[PDB]
């Protein structure tokens, strides 16, 4: 049987030089993202809402506007819930479908549920709209190396619905998206005919950025088997800022810091790291203040801070995908 899943273990980076960082550094725009892909999500959108069908269109309608050829999928399902059986919709954004290898960067899409409280709405912009549109930014930005790949590894994005508990954290009430779509990825094979490699066997690695926007974030190396990535975001950083292509940036306050954290963090990588697929988490410690919040709103965002993780992660998944 192929040895294919383990190439995983020994993929290097393609590392981009001064020149070409310079270059990715000027492919994004914050102002650009800010307008068009998050100000739209920084709406009310818990599971089964109005909101979160506009947030899922707005999404898909981002990709799809883009040259590279994004192959979209609405993974929809029932779930028992505090409130009785509903529905949500996974949304999965996928560069080449038949190829055997994907990195993977993820996010949830739904906002926690709060009902008004003195007229204020729960929007969750760190938690997590910021994350979605730097997904939509890294697409667009990259657009044009993405469409080349039209190794056999490629690209794809997921945005789970549902992260969120109804009520409070429980291991029935949350993660109803990504525990739908990891089982249903580790029971699909692949590539299609495969006899038994399955779908989460593609899964090189597993990128999933949670609570991101605020000032200050510092996030911890989590896992040994994804070690040796989280040191190229340190290597990356490190660089980027040494080149003067970070804004409001400093050593003594790296994002990507020299320390692990022991405990555990529910969120959507759970169900995929249970059953073996390694995860690169972005999501910092501590928290940012405003967590669970009416403050985590857009007025609260650290911009340049939001910049300077774009051009972290657009240069990090460049050099994964050796574009
Ligand atoms: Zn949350």
């Amino acid at each position: 049987a192929s040895a294919w899943p383990e190439e995983k273990n020994y993929h290097q980076p393609a590392i981009l030089n001064s020149s070409a960082l310079w270059q990715i550094a000027e492919g994004t725009s914050i102002s650009e993202m800010w307008q068009n892909d998050l100000q739209p999500l920084l709406i009310e959108r818990y599971p089964g809402s109005p909101g979160s069908y506009a947030a899922r269109q707005h999404i898909m309608q981002r990709i799809q506007r883009l040259q590279a050829d994004w192959v979209l999928e609405i993974d929809t399902f029932l779930s028992q819930t505090p409130y009785g059986y509903r529905s949500f919709s996974n949304i999965i954004s996928t560069l080449n479908p038949t190829a055997k290898r994907h990195l993977v960067l993820a996010c949830h899409y739904d906002s926690k549920y709060f009902s008004h409280w003195n007229n204020r709405v729960f929007v969750g912009a760190t938690d997590s709209a910021v994350p979605c549109a730097m997904m939509l930014e890294l697409a667009r930005a990259l657009d044009k190396k993405l469409l080349s790949l039209k190794p056999d590894l490629s690209l794809q994005l997921i945005f789970f619905d549902g992260e969120e508990a109804f009520l409070h954290w429980s291991p029935q009430d949350s993660l109803y998206g990504s525990r739908h779509l990891a089982a249903k990825m580790a029971s699909t094979p692949h590539p299609p005919g495969a006899r038994g490699t399955s779908q989460l066997h593609g899964m090189d690695l597993l990128v999933l950025l949670d609570l991101i926007g605020a000032p200050n974030p510092t996030f911890p190396n989590f896992f040994p088997n994804s070690a040796r990535w989280f040191e190229r975001l340190q290597a990356i950083e490190h660089e980027l800022h040494e080149l003067g292509l970070l804004k409001d940036h400093s050593l003594e306050g790296r994002y990507f810091q020299n320390y692990s954290y022991g405990g555990v963090i529910q969120d959507d990588h759970i169900p995929f790291l249970r059953r073996g697929v390694p995860v690169l988490h972005l999501i910092p410690s501590p928290f940012p203040e405003v967590w669970h919040t009416m403050d985590d709103n857009e007025e609260n965002l650290d911009e340049s801070t939001i910049d300077n993780l774009n051009k972290i992660l657009q240069v990090f998944v460049l050099e994964y995908l050796h574009l």
